[PDB]
């Protein structure tokens, strides 16, 4: 372990909201007068238990209430930067999801000030790099993820991309594509999550729709030869997520993942934590996870790390 966690790293698929630690939900609610649901931090703990992504998200989504202020959004961006320090990521292309709060009334503004703020102090003091991701929520419309998009034009120098999370089956690519399309012109590069819980056929939706430059999770591609054969060729990243895929049931078991798999056959895989707060481990807990239940080699170690370098934006 302390060895996975000195090797250095990227960290290109990871979503602020889900840093949310169940001990800083309760601070924030504190601060905010909110009375929560939940009688204390170890019963929220317990609800960590997922069947499938819905089901985490429904839980993911109540968390964000806490979040009201730029002070807020400080605490969970620097938080996490300082989990990145511990683990020695040097380097973060983090999401977030603007509408999950601007839809709640807090201020676009409001939200990016915080989060902004973090990241200079991660970098001038941490020194963390940084690419900050603005995802849109898939299960709204088109519609509304325009609407973010023109919130984001003003700010858009603060953005490296734009992402595409939220509940992927029956919300293909597809349904983005002329936002996505307006993002590429407006200057933004593009990145999605495809074949988490949907087909393959929606990571090549991904590719070749929505232009993106690399697929998140991205397993169910392991279904499909003929992607994975240009996936091998084209060298795209992909950001695959241990814990979360077993957390959320994608696999029964971390035996069962397939990430090794597709490195051995040269596909251009990545280490990240996902939702660390609701899967149990940042980046270094996801590589041990490798080690303990797939044998992953300190060759291959290294490997997954210099990817994550390589595949930076
Ligand atoms: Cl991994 C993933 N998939 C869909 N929606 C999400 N929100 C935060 N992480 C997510
Ligand atoms: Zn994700």
């Amino acid at each position: 372990y302390e060895w996975l966690n000195a090797l250095p790293k990227a960290e290109l698929h990871l979503h602020l909201e889900g840093t949310l630690e169940p001990e800083l939900l309760f601070a924030l609610a504190e601060r905010n007068r909110i009375a929560l649901p939940w009688n204390d931090v170890e019963t929220l703990r317990k609800a960590y238990a997922f069947n499938n992504l819905q089901e985490f998200l429904d839980l993911y989504y109540a968390g964000a209430d806490v979040l009201r202020t730029e002070q807020d959004f400080y605490d969970l961006t620097w938080a996490y930067l300082q989990k990145c320090k511990a683990q020695n990521v040097v380097h973060v292309e983090p999401f977030f999801d603007p509408q999950t709060h601007t839809d709640r009334g807090i201020p676009f503004e409001v939200v990016l000030a915080g989060i902004r703020a973090a990241l200079r102090d991660g970098e001038k003091l941490l020194g963390i790099r940084h690419g900050l991701i603005l995802s849109f929520l898939r299960h709204l419309s088109e519609e509304q993820a325009q609407k973010t998009l023109d919130q984001a034009l003003p700010f858009r120098d603060a953005f490296i991309a734009v992402g595409l999370d939220s509940s992927e089956v029956g919300h293909p690519p597809s349904k983005f594509q002329r936002v996505f399309d307006r993002a590429r012109s407006e200057g933004f590069l593009t990145v999605a999550h495809a074949g988490e819980e949907g087909p393959p056929e929606y990571i090549w939706e991904a590719l070749d729709l929505l232009k993106v430059e690399r697929i998140d999770h991205g397993v169910r591609a392991f279904e499909d030869e003929r992607l994975m054969r240009r996936l091998i060729d084209e060298q795209i990243p992909l950001t695959v997520c241990p814990l979360s895929n077993t957390k959320l049931c994608v696999f029964d078991d971390m035996s069962q993942h397939t990430i090794l798999d597709m490195l051995e056959r040269g596909v251009k895989v990545t280490v990240n934590s996902d939702d660390p707060a609701y899967f149990g481990g940042y980046v270094t807990e996801n590589f041990h996870a490798l080690q303990q239940s797939l044998g992953m080699t300190e060759e291959q170690a290294r490997r997954l790390a210099q990817n994550s370098l390589d595949a930076r934006l």
